[PDB]
């Protein structure tokens, strides 16, 4: 069971210098938004799975763009009632390969998404931009 | 229902330039770790609540340090089976104030934590370092 550790300390009012094993960022009221960072966590987690699965399936990836949109509820805790995630793969990629990669990532591999799925409605879509 | 939107694009192999409304960071295999970013999201989300509640309770905050440790399970999806969060408030802060702030944040206010609680075991502790 691998262990992940991060440490935060105030850098300014309600704002934290956040230290991870390989880099620091500023998050809080006067830094990056915590809920936006959650979408970044989800997106990169899944994006990494997708990139690896596509390469394993021997597809030629020129780029992968991921768009995430979270709709927050009105009452506290203001969680995302739903998150829309759109994956776009550019290069020589079969749409069925992208489909399998996205399904494996969202249903099995991406850990961040697995942790939030029970609390939100996910709306996933994908498409390929064929290019030599 | 406020909406949060982020956009990711490859910056290198399995690594994404991640754009939020107010800043960009690099996440993925050759960037910040997605699961570590999740802990940062949780920590800053909660930390912001704590800072605001303490100020509202008229406490004198010199600093707030937050330590997060996530123990990942062995099987896919490798989610955090548990997350330990330790809050340390420095300055003129009553321990009961910190206690209420932490409980309100973890049970009501922090949205990120609310989304993951159903999937993990949280172990929360707090302490005050009294200082003039």
């Amino acid at each position: 069971m691998e262990v992940k550790e991060v440490e935060l300390e105030l850098s300014s009012e309600a704002t934290f210098l956040s230290k991870t094993s390989i880099g620091e960022i500023t998050a809080g009221e006067k830094g990056l938004n915590p809920m936006e960072l959650l979408l970044v966590s989800i997106g990169s987690c899944s994006g990494v799975d997708v990139y690896h699965i596509l390469k394993k399936k021997r597809q030629e990836v020129k780029d992968i763009k991921i768009f995430l949109k979270g709709k927050r509820r009105e009452k506290h805790p203001k969680i995302y009632e739903e998150i829309e995630i759109k994956y776009v793969a550019v290069g020589k990629v079969e749409e069925k390969a992208l489909e399998q990669a996205v399904k494996l990532s969202t249903e099995k591999y991406c850990s961040v998404l697995a942790m939030v799925k029970p609390s939100t409605n996910l709306k996933i879509s994908w498409e390929v931009k064929w290019e030599e």
